[PDB]
């Protein structure tokens, strides 16, 4: 069997159970189960399958070199992909409520959830919920009696919590943090000052590396039951590293990458966002540089989005980009380098995760 | 110790942990630590932590029954407590997110949260999301070498997942079945044909029974190692039926009781929800009486709203109350003899749970 094709064919099985499971044990109707189908499909569904698919080819390597009976092989391959159904899962929750509190409108070149008619914010936000409390169904039935389960729980449960702080830090990432303030509405910083690449890494840090790269990695380690063929301080440090470079890509694309192409209208410059374009030019700007992104930042008026972009362009960032880039190259091909010494096969998982990341 | 002032300083306890670490492992700054106190306090804080304090009584009922050295009795109820606290953070997640799901104006006699000037929705979601993993990392702290540790978290995760659908069949309750799509707006119902005791009694099992009284139950058993003191089925039965009954007087007070002394505007009419009066009164009604309420229900206009509660006090709603609370009476008697079978002290201890719950 193809990778793919398992981890697509688990979707439907998993699918299937988690309706399934509605109908007999929660009283639900068949319309209702119809609209659960077709959110987990629109919601769920439609990506690349990178991070579910990580796990699958984590586990696949250690398959290759690793004797087992065909049943465990079977076995280990359904407990990957139902483990990358997790993380996918917990990612469409995120997508779903990320959505809803950026007001976003368009999400892969289809509306955003939220915006289908007969959804609404008001369901929505449960819907949102129910992707979240789904991944923990599929654990218990499925790992119901591994050995793995607890490491598993208790690392999806870190990663989540991460990742929801890490939203913390990004939607404030504008604000200054000696102002901030149940109390008192927020307003923009003036002085940039919280822009510098310590806090940007902060944000990425939390935000994505950890749900996007350490848990694939990690979960392939658990349904392999290889985690110690691994040094977890490295796959920590390889893991915020990729994870990093990740979203400087995604910070680039937001501003440069046609709407049509990229599947959205990018908006972080009307947001204020934190992004690599916005350090890395305050890095590099003169006096009057930085007078004219104060004056232009953060506000929706597309003359003033303009010269925040022409800024960017005149500012050479693709020089700063190419340099962050060689430096990544050095320092992911060190790490990978650290871990041949205890798992050659999981050092090359690695490597792959790597290469699809740096080409895409 | 006092059961309260105990459960109130196991809260200190478990704030200072969660910010603590929150500054040691998650890079946190002191101002985004402090707007996250601030929000436990506000979103936590301020009810009568009924279910909290259901898993404390339950422990504290079988402490004075079974023999333990002193370190145990404390560990047992440091546990309950910690327990009860993993609830009311449940509980805070599902009314910040339901809050601002409803575009409701108040709680408590105070904002909501998502609308403090220095919140927002877009921070309140993500708010909302910490609350429910703060019970997930206390959980794996406080509970991590002890025997009930998977049960509670399973327990938990099952309770949550009903919750959701529970919300879901509640925000839906106003619209046909047979025309749920997310694909189309969906409008109000005009035959009002799923307004049923059946129906109603669904929406509130999932949305209120489960995590109000069945989950605080069981976690005292589980906290004290007393599940096999019970049977299960009876348990379930109970919690289910006083849970009804409590939200059956939830749905009365939203309709009568004044806004100043509710906590809140009371907008189930306008919001067209399938409540305890409106099923009640569907089920007496004359032909008349009926097209009066179609022509009146869910409309914001204060003139609809006043001739449905005219409808309501015109109907006699109170002799189908007394009648309803009558035979509520004879079963949670009923089941609560069944119960000392097999546990006096657990009997007791859910007949606490009905004086506390009928006296209100
Ligand atoms: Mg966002
Ligand atoms: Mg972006
Ligand atoms: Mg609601
Ligand atoms: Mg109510």
């Amino acid at each position: 069997m193809a990778s793919m094709e398992r981890f697509l064919s688990v979707y439907d099985e998993v699918q299937a159970f988690l309706l399934d499971q509605l109908q007999s044990k929660y009283e639900i109707d068949p319309n209702r189960a119809r609209y659960l189908r077709i959110m987990m499909d629109t919601t769920c569904l439609g990506g690349k399958y990178f991070r579910g698919m990580t796990v699958v080819n984590v586990a696949e390597g250690f398959l290759a070199v690793t004797q087992h009976d065909e049943a465990t092989k079977e076995r280990i391959l359904h407990d990957a992909c139902v483990g990358g159904w997790m993380i996918e899962f917990l990612q469409a929750h995120y997508l779903v409520e990320d959505d809803i509190m950026d007001g976003s409108v368009m999400r892969r070149g289809k509306p955003c959830w939220y915006r289908f008619p007969g959804v609404t914010t008001q369901c929505a936000i449960n819907d949102g919920i129910i992707l979240k409390s789904w991944t923990q169904i599929m654990a218990w039935h499925y790992f119901a009696d591994r050995p793995f389960l607890k490491d598993l729980l208790c690392l999806f449960q870190k990663v989540d919590y991460a990742t929801a702080v890490g939203q913390m830090y990004d939607v404030t990432s504008m604000c200054d943090s000696n102002k901030l303030d149940p109390e008192v509405a927020q307003p923009m910083t003036t002085d940039f000052a919280e822009f510098t690449p310590a806090i940007y890494k902060r944000i990425v840090k939390y935000k994505t590396t950890f749900y996007t790269y350490l848990l694939p990695l990690v979960m392939g380690l658990l349904v392999s039951e290889a985690a110690a063929s691994v040094e977890m301080n490295l796959v920590e440090r390889v893991a915020h590293l990729i994870g990093e470079y990740f979203q400087v890509q995604d910070d680039v694309m937001d501003c440069f990458t046609p709407p049509e192409q990229l599947g959205k209208v990018g908006t972080d410059i009307e947001d204020a966002k934190c992004s690599w374009l916005a350090v890395t030019f305050l890095g590099k700007a003169n006096a009057a540089q930085v007078a004219e992104f104060k004056a232009n930042y953060g506000e929706k008026d597309p003359a003033k989005v303009a010269v925040v972009k022409r800024l960017y362009s005149k500012a050479n960032l693709q020089a700063d980009f190419a340099a962050y880039e060689a430096e990544v190259v050095r320092e992911v091909e060190s790490l990978i380098e650290q871990l041949k010494v205890k798992s050659p096969t999981f050092a090359e998982s690695v490597a792959v995760v790597w290469e699809k990341t740096h080409k895409r």
